[PDB]
């Protein structure tokens, strides 16, 4: 098993593979039209056809190019070559930097938008529920949904709990007696299960569970019948997205699941493809699939209308950030 790429932004990984670790070249400079700008660039060749891979980041975006290069001879110039990704740059020169640890730093800032964990919710739909707290109330779990629970990951004790928590309690146990967690790749994932997350006895909107689950960009559901399910039943402005799981009868060895998204128009298309039958194992089989379907699942989120518009500010402050180390370190290094 080699297993398919994580759906998170593929602009992001590349300085990570073609930069980081073999010889290349990080300039900055101060366009007024556009912002800060830190801008790499790998001279390289495949077979003897010679090319010079370009990224160029903006207070904004960050643009990506390969250009090829004969023995054209004339070696582009920084201020050209910046040109020769991104029209719209207009500067006087281009300064370098020379901070040993920058590249450290550069690829920290580029590797931002993927994300080492993750917090999901599951939820369970009795019956035929429709409203909020028809779910949100449920107690005692259904036989299927504890077969589910176990098979989708491992039990673990909150109260003194070493990993990734995702806004649990640890040290005084106000969230929960147990909860679900796994390991995916080098992805850490924190499961809000409402059943195993603390019950307020009179409460409509059920806060105490619905503080986690709500905070979440992407939930599970799982079902015991066939009862619709759409992104209004319940009441989140960071919940975007859902995987419908849903139990049957029809498996001598291991129950069948009917799985199924529900997505908002807001969001685009997503993980790794729904099979044609759209059934699923009991095994390890499904599981590698449920984990990659959610966490493909946020990725698509984040360039969702909500995300993006906040993203949008966070990249040019965390930009402004990276400018500042880079011109200040780069400048000690002589004085001036």
């Amino acid at each position: 098993t080699t297993k398919v790429k994580l759906e998170c932004n593929p602009t992001a990984r590349i300085y990570r593979k073609h930069f980081l670790g073999k010889e290349h070249f990080n300039y900055y400079s101060l366009d007024t039209a556009l912002g800060h700008l830190v801008f790499s660039l790998k001279y390289d060749v495949i077979g003897d056809q010679e090319h010079l891979r370009l990224l160029l980041r903006t207070k904004c975006r960050t643009y990506h190019d390969v250009i090829p290069i004969s023995c054209l001879t004339e070696f582009p110039n920084v201020v050209q070559m910046a040109k020769l990704v991104c029209e719209d740059v207009n500067v006087d020169r281009f300064y370098p930097v020379l901070y040993p640890k920058a590249s450290r730093l550069i690829v920290t800032f580029d590797e931002h938008v993927i994300s080492n964990n993750f917090k999901f919710g599951v939820i369970y739909q009795k019956l035929g529920a429709t409203s909020e707290e028809e779910l949100f109330s449920t107690n005692e779990e259904s036989p299927a949904f504890v077969e589910f629970l176990e098979f989708l990951g491992q039990k673990v004790k909150l109260q003194d709990f070493k990993g990734f928590r995702g806004g649990l309690d640890v040290t005084h146990g106000q969230t929960g007696t147990e909860s679900v967690y796994c390991n995916f790749r080098n992805k850490e994932i924190m499961f809000h299960v409402s059943t195993k997350l603390p019950y307020t006895e009179g409460d409509a909107q059920q806060l105490q569970r619905k503080r986690h689950i709500g905070n979440d960009i992407v939930a599970v559901v799982f079902q015991d019948e066939n009862t619709p399910f759409v992104p209004d039943m319940i009441a989140s402005n960071f919940l975007h997205a859902y995987v419908v799981v849903q139990a049957e009868g029809g498996g001598p060895d291991g129950p069948l699941y009917k799985v199924s998204v529900t997505a908002r128009d807001d969001v685009p298309f997503f993980g790794p493809p729904l099979p044609d039958p759209a059934v699923f194992r009991k095994g390890p089989e499904f599981q590698e699939f449920l984990l990659t379907k959610l966490i493909n699942a946020e990725y698509a989120c984040y360039k969702a209308e909500k995300f993006a518009k906040l993203e949008e500010r966070t990249r040019a402050a965390l930009l402004e950030t990276l400018y500042e180390e880079l011109h200040i370190h780069s400048q000690s290094m002589m004085g001036l």
